[PDB]
RNA sequence: UGAGCCUUGAUGUGUAGGAUAGGUGGGAGGCUUUGAAGUGUGGACGCCAGUCUGCAUGGAGCCGACCUUGAAAUACCACC
């Protein structure tokens, strides 16, 4: 559907993506929408690495982030 | 004995509140004989009210959005 985010004044923004009965190529597809979402937003004021670590868990799981 | 690093924990009050509300969103039920509340103790922290925990009984009960609260479960889960 939609989803919309504020980022933490720490600079890390957690996110629903959706039931985890979704599976895994759906968890990927949502991950590089988001991805590409927040790399438009990506300002000059951003130096350096930007993408640093998307800790994904859920109700009963540990985060992990990715590439 | 410093400087950090990774991991594990404890640590977090104007007060609108059952209250020492750190951003999170985990989603409405978790934790619990891998043992409950409720009781007799070691506590340090202590915004002197409250957090946590080993020992002994109990070992089946507390916490829900509950009732609110500007910010809610602090049921868990991780991240910071």
């Amino acid at each position: 559907g939609q989803v919309r985010y504020r980022n933490d004044k720490n600079g890390i923004i957690h996110t629903t993506i959706g039931k985890v009965d979704f599976d895994a190529d759906k968890l990927k597809e949502n991950l590089e929408a988001l991805l590409v979402a927040l790399k438009k937003a990506k300002p000059t004021q951003a130096k350096g690495v930007y993408i640093k670590k998307v800790s994904i868990s859920t109700t009963m799981g540990a985060g992990v982030a990715v590439d």
